[PDB]
């Protein structure tokens, strides 16, 4: 049997992947100079989150679907038999950032997916929430943090926001609305979102 890769996932053309690398920067520049932030650094001299979020990836930006671990990962072999994985396979997609965010773990941004960008989601074997809400591109991490813990911040987050824990926008961003969520959470919902390109395929290495 052929074994699959790490993960599979949309991955972001070159433009794309600069483009947001470089919002998110800005974004982490301006939220370590925004006042809200400095008051609740003490829940979370000048901190600059640039450096804080010293961990990024290999330089490509991706927003993954299925960790495999090369097949051995739970629902791995489940997952890349499907017909719309092997269909979608090498196809270029549109995703859509509806914000980006940063806890004292992880700085990401909200991907928002489509239905037919669903069917590529797993479901294998998180309450009340529609499935896709973990969808997120990394954007960096903290020293001894897995990148596992990005999508989980982002999960929390939500659970918050449906309850309206955000509460007024501490902040206004010339992008978007700057919310604290406590405990070190920060979101900025992004007046326009964001649209990159990015091609779904697997990831071996
Ligand atoms: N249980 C898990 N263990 C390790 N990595 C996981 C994982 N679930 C998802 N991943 C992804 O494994 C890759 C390792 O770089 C990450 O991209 C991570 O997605 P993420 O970066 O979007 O959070
Ligand atoms: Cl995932
Ligand atoms: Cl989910």
């Amino acid at each position: 049997k052929d074994f699959l890769p790490l993960y599979f996932g949309w991955f972001l053309t070159k433009k794309s992947s600069e483009t947001l690398r470089k919002a998110g920067q800005v974004f982490l520049e301006e939220l370590g100079n925004h006042k809200a932030f400095k008051k609740e650094l003490r829940h979370f001299e000048k901190l600059e989150l640039v450096s804080y979020f010293g961990k990024r990836g290999p330089g490509v930006l991706h927003c993954t679907t299925k960790f495999c671990d090369y097949g051995k990962a739970a629902g791995a072999e489940e997952y890349a038999q499907q017909e719309v994985v092997k269909r979608s396979y090498g196809k270029a997609f549109k995703l859509s950032i509806s914000a980006l965010f940063v806890t004292p773990k992880t700085a990401g941004a909200q991907v928002v997916l489509t239905d037919q960008e669903l069917q590529l989601w797993p479901s294998d074997l998180s309450e009340g929430l529609p499935p896709g809400s973990r969808a997120h591109v990394t954007l960096g991490c903290a020293a001894d943090v897995q990148p596992v813990q990005t999508g989980l911040d982002l999960l929390d987050i939500l659970q918050q926001v449906k309850g309206g824990s955000q509460g007024e926008a501490v902040g206004e961003l010339p992008r978007g609305k700057l919310y604290s969520l406590g405990k070190g959470r920060w979101m900025l919902s992004l007046t326009k979102k964001m649209e990159v390109k990015a091609i779904f395929t697997g990831y071996y290495g």
